[PDB]
C-alpha cells in the first residue's frame, strides 16, 4: 500500500505541528534530519520566525552533525518508521524536542510528537519524489 | 478538528476508487449526487471512459433526479456523514453500486465502497472551498 | 509546447467566471456538458450556491427544455462542434466555457481564457502526481 | 501584481537547476542559505542523491571551510546583500539560486528564473490552502 503526500498537504501538517510548538520564543533553533526533515524544517522556520537552522546527516556513519545535546532545539524529521535514525538522534540530542510529520507504529514512541499515523506496511510517497504527469485513463 | 482535502489528493483517492471499479465495461453510466459528487464523477468518467453521466439533486425535496432504479450505474457522492442523503439514494437507486470518497462511521455501512475513513466529529474541507492564500507566520 | 492546466488554475478561472454570473439568484440551475464541463460545473455550483445541476451527454442523455434560466458550461470550445449542438438544443441558455479557441469562440456567450487554435491543452483530470526517478540514482 | 510561486513550479525550477549540476558525484555536499534555501536544498538533495546538507544562517551559524566542492543554494538573489556575504565566506562554492533580479544577478554563479527588479514575489512556504467564502452565500 502507498500513502501519497502532496506539497500542499505536507505543508498543512507542518503548519499544524508549528502551531503546537508555539510560543516560538521557547526555542533557540531547529535541527533538520537530512534529507527528509529539510522541507519540514523550512516550513517550521518560516512559521516560528526561527533563522538558526542546522542539520544532522547520518547513513552507522555520521556525515555531518550539529554540535551539542539539543537543549532548546526542535529536531525534525519527515517520518519515524522502524526508529533506527530516531534511536541515534535521541542519543545525540537528548534535550531536543524531537518531532516528525508522520509516524509508523514501530517508531511512534521514539518521538515526542508527530502529526499523522501511517500503517507499518505502507510506503510514504513524499512530494519531492513526484511530478504532476499525464496519466493514461485506467480503462 | 478539520480534515483538509486538496485537489490533487481528491484525485488520487478518486483514481484509486476508479481502479476498484474496473473493468469499465460492466457499467452503463455514472450518477453524481449534487454537489459533492460532481468533481469525483468527472474523475471517474475520465478514468472509466464513461460519457453517460447524470445527476441526482436533493435538499426532503427532490430538485431533479435521474430516472430508473440504478441498474448498471455507479452512484457517487464525496462523503457519507450521518447517512440522510445516503438512505434516500439507496431507496431511489437500489440496483446502483453506491460509492463515496470519504466515510464517517455513522454512514460507513450505507455505501458499497469508499476510500478514506474520517472520524465522525471532523469537518472535511474540500478543495472547492479553498484557495492558495498568503498566511501570516504563526509566530 | 504543452499547455498544462492545474486544478488550482482551473479553479481561479472558474471563480472569475462565477463573479460575472452574479447575482446567483437569477439562475434556475447549471447544465454540465459531459465530460469536460463536470468539474467546472462543480466549482460554479459551489461558488453560486446552486444545487440544481444537470448534464447533457452528446445525444445519450439531455436535460429537458430550451435552456431558459440555465448556465450551460463546458471546459473548452475548440472546433465549435459541441457548441453548435448546445445552441441548437438550449437556445435560451447562457453558454459559457473556461477556455476558447478562435474557431469556436463565436458560438459561446462567454469564456475566461482564449488560447491559440493550435494549442495542445491538457486538463487537470488528465494528469496526477506520479513518481519520477531522481536525476541521479546515487 | 503579485508574482506567486507554487510548490510545484518551484520544484520544476529546482529540477531544471539539478540537471545543470550533473554529474552529482562531483559535489561534496549542499549548503542551504537559511531560510529561503532550505526547501530548494531539500529538492536538490533528492534529485542529486546528496545526503550531506549543511546550512549558513546570516553570522548565527556557518558550515566550515571555503566552499570548495559545495553547492550553496538560496531561493532568490534580490539586492545582492546575502550573495555578497556568501561569496566572501565561501569563495570556492558554486553559488546558485532559483530566482534572480538584476541588482544581484552578477553575484551568483547560476539562476533559473530572472524576474524584474520591482517584482513582488511570494514563495510557496508563505501561502497555504485556506477557506474562502463562496461568491454567493445563498
Amino acid at each position: 500500500e502507498k500513502y501519497v503526500v502532496t506539497w500542499d498537504m505536507l505543508q498543512i501538517h507542518a503548519r499544524k505541528l508549528a502551531q503546537r510548538l508555539l510560543p516560538a520564543e521557547q526555542w533557540k533553533g531547529i535541527i533538520a534530519v537530512s534529507r527528509g526533515g529539510l522541507v519540514p524544517a523550512g516550513i517550521l522556520a518560516r512559521e516560528l520566525g526561527i533563522r538558526y537552522v542546522d542539520t544532522v546527516c547520518i547513513s552507522l556513519k555520521v556525515l555531518k552533525r550539529a554540535e551539542g545535546d539539543g537543549e532548546g532545539f526542535i529536531v525534525i524529521d519527515d517520518l519515524v518508521d522502524t526508529g533506527g535514525t530516531a534511536t541515534a538522534i535521541r542519543e545525540m540530542y537528548p534535550k531536543a524536542h524531537f518531532v516528525t510529520i508522520f509516524a509508523k507504529p514501530a517508531g511512534r514512541p521514539l518521538v515526542d510528537d508527530y502529526v499523522v499515523d501511517i500503517p507499518q506496511n505502507t510506503w510514504i510517497e513524499q512530494p519531492w519524489d513526484m511530478a504532476v504527469t499525464f496519466v493514461a485513463p485506467l480503462s
